[PDB]
C-alpha cells in the first residue's frame, strides 16, 4: 500500500524546538564586519516561527563552546512529543563552516547531533537547517557579500536551505534584514500553514532571483544577482497545518 | 498578480533533449572497474523519458572531448520550441568531476553551457541534470561504491539530481541496474505524467532509504544504506502532462 502522497506525520502534542543562533558580531582577530541588519531577521523569524507552533529560542553572539554546547543540549532532550525540529545560522561561514563569535564550526558537526543513530526521539521526523552565511566582504543601506558556504546535504529526512547558491551574492538591508529572510519570512505569513514547505522554498527562489540588481546605489554592486536554494533528503511532503490548541496542554 | 501555483510553461511544440552520458568501461590507466549493468540504467531511462515526451539522444564512452563537443553542440543548438532540457550521467565521479572513458571533467562547466547568459532558447525553462556518479572501489550481484560526488546546485532553474549523498553509498545490481536509476524510473512510469517532478524526486528519496541492507551475501556490504538527495534552483512547480501531438507536427 504504497502512497505517493505520503506526508510526514505532524499531529505530534508540540510542533518543536526552532533556535536561531544569530551573529552580530566577531572577535577582533577574526576581521569579519558586524551583520548590521541580522536582529531584522532574528525577530522576524520568531515571529514567523512561532505563529506555526515552534518554540523558538534564540541566542545572541556565542562562542563555539556556548553553542556546541546549546545545540548538544537540544540534541540528547528527548522531541518524542514533537512534529519536527529547525535550526537557523545568521553569520558568516566559509566552505562546510559556520562563524561562531570566535571560530568556525563544521556544519556536518552540528547536522551530525540530529542523525537517527545520534537522536532517536527525530528519527523520521523533518530536520530542517536555514543558512545565512556568506564571506565577510570587509539609513537603510544594502551591502552584498560573495556566497561561500557549500550547499551541503545531510542524512535522511533533512531539509538544508541557503540564501545563496556558488558563484551568486547575498544580499542584507542593514534595517530591514536579509533578502532571503525577508522573503522567506514573507512566504512563511502568506503560505506556512497550507503550502507544503519545498513548494514554499521554491517560492523564495522566485522572489530572491526576481528582485532587480541594474539599478543601485554603489556602482559595483550592478549585476550581483541572488539564487538561494535548497537540498531535500525528505522522503514526504512536509506541512505546518495549524495544530488542534483547544483543550489541549502542548508546553 | 503573484501566484503561490505558479507552474513552469510546459506547453512548447516538443518536450525537449535528454541527453545520456553513459560509461561502462574507461581507459586501462585511470584504474576504473567496469559498471556492469550502467546499460539496464541506460534502457530504462531511455523508456521512461521517450514516454514524458523527450527526445531521448544516448552516447556510449565518449572520451573527454567527443563528450565536450556533443554537449556545446547540443548547448548552441535552439531549444525555442521546447519545455526543458535533461541531461543524464551514469559514471565514475569524484567532487566536482563525473568520468569520461579516459579523463575527468568539471560538472559546473557542464551545468556552465546552460546557464541562461550562454544558452537564450533555455532561459526560465528547467534545466534538469540526474547524476549516478560514485567512487570506483576496485548473475545478478549488488555492488557497492562510496558517495564521492558534491551535491552542487548550479544556477536559476537548474534541478540537480544525486543518486547518493556524503557518508552514504550507491549501489548497482549488474543485471537490473542502479537502486537509485531502478526507483527514479519505477516513479516515472507511475506518477512521471502527473506528479510535481521534485514531490517525485522525494518518493525516490524514500523507496532507496526503504531499501534494507541488512541481510546481504557479502558480509562487508551490511549496514551500507543509501540516501538520493536534490538541489532544486527550480522558480516554479514542474510538470510532465502528456503533450496534445494528435494533428499537430512534433519533430
Ligand atoms: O554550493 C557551493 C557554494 C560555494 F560557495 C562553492 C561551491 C559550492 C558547491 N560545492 C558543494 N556543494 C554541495 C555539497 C558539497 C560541496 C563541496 N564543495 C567542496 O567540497 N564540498
Amino acid at each position: 500500500m504504497f502512497d505517493p502522497a505520503e506526508k510526514y506525520k505532524m499531529d505530534h502534542r508540540r510542533r518543536g524546538i526552532a533556535l536561531i543562533f544569530n551573529h552580530e558580531r566577531f572577535f577582533w582577530h577574526l576581521t569579519l564586519p558586524e551583520r548590521r541588519g541580522t536582529c531584522a531577521d532574528r525577530d522576524n523569524l520568531t515571529r514567523r516561527f512561532s505563529d506555526l507552533g515552534f518554540e523558538v529560542k534564540c541566542f545572541n553572539d556565542l562562542k563555539a563552546e556556548e553553542l556546541l554546547l546549546k545545540i548538544h543540549e537540544v540534541s540528547t532532550v528527548s522531541h518524542a512529543d514533537a512534529d519536527c525540529f529547525v535550526c537557523v545560522f545568521l553569520s558568516h561561514g566559509e566552505g562546510n563552516h559556520i562563524y561562531a563569535y570566535d571560530a568556525k564550526i563544521e556544519i556536518q558537526t552540528l547536522t551530525g547531533l540530529f542523525k537517527g543513530d545520534k537522536c532517536h526521539s527525530l528519527v523520521g521526523k523533518p530536520k530542517i537547517f536555514i543558512i545565512q552565511a556568506a564571506r565577510g566582504n570587509q539609513t537603510n543601506i544594502t551591502e552584498v557579500d560573495a556566497a561561500s558556504v557549500y550547499t551541503l546535504p545531510a542524512g535522511a529526512d533533512f531539509l538544508m536551505c541557503y540564501s545563496v547558491a556558488e558563484g551568486y551574492y547575498s544580499h542584507r538591508e542593514t534595517v530591514n534584514g536579509s533578502w532571503y529572510i525577508q522573503d522567506l519570512c514573507e512566504m512563511l505569513g502568506k503560505y506556512g500553514s497550507s503550502l507544503e514547505f519545498t513548494e514554499l522554498l521554491t517560492l523564495v527562489n522566485r522572489k530572491v532571483s526576481q528582485r532587480r540588481v541594474d539599478f543601485c546605489k554603489d556602482p559595483s554592486a550592478i549585476g550581483k544577482k541572488q539564487v538561494p536554494c535548497f537540498a531535500s533528503m525528505l522522503t514526504k511532503k512536509l506541512h505546518f497545518f495549524p495544530k488542534s490548541n483547544e483543550n489541549l496542554y502542548f508546553q
